């Protein structure tokens, strides 16, 4: 996250940090078994880590579970990130109190001009690297799809929206793929990607996860 803010540990209950012997990727628990995350970080070895906020300290409420399975959506496109989302399975139930929790899957789509918290573990910087060991987080508002087409033009799919600030300076960045975009307590985007990070008229790109509740729904279901 550039420009952002540091979060204060376990105040956004729903991130998880996704581990293969390091972090790679952010994803928000959607119940006590399972973990909305970007297709883009797919790999084999996954152990899930919540309760964070350090993420090089165990500092006393975490939990870390192995992934079960993976299930990328079968219409992933890895070459144009259209329907970029993954849900992760647990080995074992998460335990649930106030600094471990799920977030709410969306019940309709969230406008242009709505404001979300976005947040991870990823750089701090648009020009340059640095990553942070605590959570950090943005508040950013939907971009209309009009502003994002004309950001990105040929890029923008019907699965995908733009958020952040045409100015540039603050965005999501390399690290927090995968995470959450949350407005009003709603599950609407997951961080997907954007020509670098935090330039002017070069917004972060999420998806739509409104379009997808139902593929969660029924894979959970059977799964
Ligand atoms: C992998 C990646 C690329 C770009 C952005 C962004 N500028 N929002 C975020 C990301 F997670
Ligand atoms: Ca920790």
């Amino acid at each position: 996250i550039v420009g952002g803010y540091t979060c204060g540990a376990n105040t956004v209950p729903y991130q998880v940090s996704l581990n293969s012997g390091y972090h790679f990727c952010g994803g928000s628990l959607i119940n006590s078994q399972w973990v909305v995350s970007a297709a883009h970080c797919y790999k084999s070895g996954i152990q899930v880590r919540l309760g964070e906020d350090n993420i090089n300290v165990v500092e006393g409420n975490e939990q870390f579970i192995s992934a079960s399975k993976s299930i990328v959506h079968p219409s992933y496109n890895s070459n144009t990130l259209n329907n970029d989302i993954m849900l992760i399975k647990l080995k074992s139930a998460a335990s649930l109190n106030s600094r471990v929790a799920s977030i709410s899957l969306p019940t309709s789509c969230a406008s242009a001009g709505t404001q979300c918290l976005i947040s991870g573990w990823g750089n701090t910087k648009s020009s340059g690297t640095s990553y942070p060991d605590v959570l950090k987080c943005l508040k950013a508002p939907i971009l209309s799809d009009s502003s994002c087409k004309s950001a990105y033009p040929g890029q923008i799919t019907s699965n995908m929206f733009c958020a952040g600030y045409l100015e540039g300076g603050k965005d999501s960045c390399q690290g927090d793929s995968g995470g959450p975009v949350v407005c009003s307590g709603k599950l609407q985007g997951i961080v997907s990607w954007g020509s670098g990070c935090a330039q002017k008229n070069k917004p972060g790109v999420y998806t739509k996860v409104c379009n997808y509740v139902s593929w969660i729904k029924q894979t959970i279901a059977s799964n």
